[PDB]
């Protein structure tokens, strides 16, 4: 979740998942 665009949910892994909340 690098600002709201292509950094969040970047393919399914460490780009979504950011702790355990709404990032994953």
């Amino acid at each position: 979740h690098g600002g709201g665009w292509g950094q969040p949910h970047g393919g399914g892994w460490g780009q979504p998942h950011g702790g355990g909340w709404g990032q994953p």
